[PDB]
């Protein structure tokens, strides 16, 4: 029967001028890992603000993995949402997108900074709600990224939230 | 079948002299955050300190929060013993305890700050545990704020805590 | 349905070249501290090394605890493969071992630093995992001691897990 698993990360900011900072930090402490991070995007990303909804859960690899990387990665993990896969380099900038069904049609020694797919767009993390929907909804993609104003790759947004984003937006 | 697992932080505190520091923090990184409150607090106060017994939940507000806020956090949590909520400025200090009874008779708009009540006495830290009980025992209310000796709001004591301490100085 | 729930420290480990170091950051923030200890060992030690496999689980005590302290620590704890107890000194510096069946033997006010077993030995951490294996089986011991270049206790080894270490490679 507790207290701060009463309290969701959202209840925090909206009454962030309200709770003293010390408790912040107790509820934050004792919630789990993925809640810290949802605190910390709504923190720093406002309502319309696509950044706020950015799913930290994704396949990304460095440019130094090939093929081999790549495949393995989509055969042993499995999420939502999921066939492709993002690249950065050692800055953690966004460099591009690799699809799982033509990284299975290449050869495993290849690197994957040689094949990322042209069509490949990400989100900037301020981008509003209803053109981050958009964007996934009308597109052949099932995810997109979400790069901060920096360049660096912060997450994801799946069509599957973009969903729910909608029927809020209508609701 | 754990190690840590099985060792409460009041064991350790109580071995504090014959266990190396670094067993202490793999301990202690292994607890949850409950529990790692609950050492710093043996840490800190003494066997015969309220301060030791003193509980992080409780409903408290900045000196900012207005009437809704507080009817909201009634509304919101469930919480033991609980029908005061305790109001602190900026830089934590205890300034006063708000009643759950009034504060659904005034207008939402109303800032807390201007309806502490009269009655509201808060325990420093290292009141006696047998002081604290009475104190809380032969009075209206069901739990007191307790206070570290910079002003600070640190935590509350219940009635049913003191309830316990009663019959630990007993047997 | 979770992603760094899906992927173990040694998967991290082994994919170092090729994740970028926010990924592995957001996996071992959102693991278990054990995981992360884990993490740490392999991260510090090669596969060929016995510091890799460390278990940080162990019977330890400072050079200022007694008898009455040991003898308490095997009756409150139970551990898998642990009839062993080791002392160290306020450097982390492992000093020696004492024996479960020795320790009821000695009066309870007496240091445990003036009854160190003879026969104890401990494994460097760099000791190759068939040697380690080797000094355990061949032994009346069934744990043993693992201390770093630096003499620090860092934990143990097991009798079980020499029999892992061995059954591995063979296959
Ligand atoms: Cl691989
Ligand atoms: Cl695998
Ligand atoms: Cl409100
Ligand atoms: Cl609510
Ligand atoms: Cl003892
Ligand atoms: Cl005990």
């Amino acid at each position: 029967d507790l207290l701060f698993a009463q309290l969701s990360p959202e209840d925090l900011i909206e009454w962030s001028d309200y709770l003293p900072e010390s408790f912040t930090d107790r509820a934050l402490a004792q919630m789990g890992e993925r809640q810290r991070q949802r605190f910390e995007l709504y923190d720093q990303y406002s309502e319309n603000e696509i950044g706020r909804y950015t799913d930290h859960q994704m396949l990304v690899l460095s440019d130094k993995a090939t093929v081999a990387q790549a495949q393995r990665f989509f055969r042993r993990i499995e999420l939502d949402c999921n066939d492709n896969l993002f690249i950065v380099d050692e800055a953690d900038k966004y460099l591009g997108t690799v699809r799982r069904y033509d990284i299975f049609k290449h050869e495993p020694h290849e690197p994957l900074i040689s094949l990322l797919s042209e069509d490949s767009r990400a989100l900037t993390a301020n981008t509003t709600l209803l053109d981050a929907a958009e964007a996934i909804e009308h597109s052949r993609e099932i995810e997109l990224p979400v790069i901060d104003d920096a360049g660096e790759l912060i997450g994801r947004v799946t069509l599957r939230a973009a969903t729910a984003l909608v029927r809020e937006h209508y609701e």
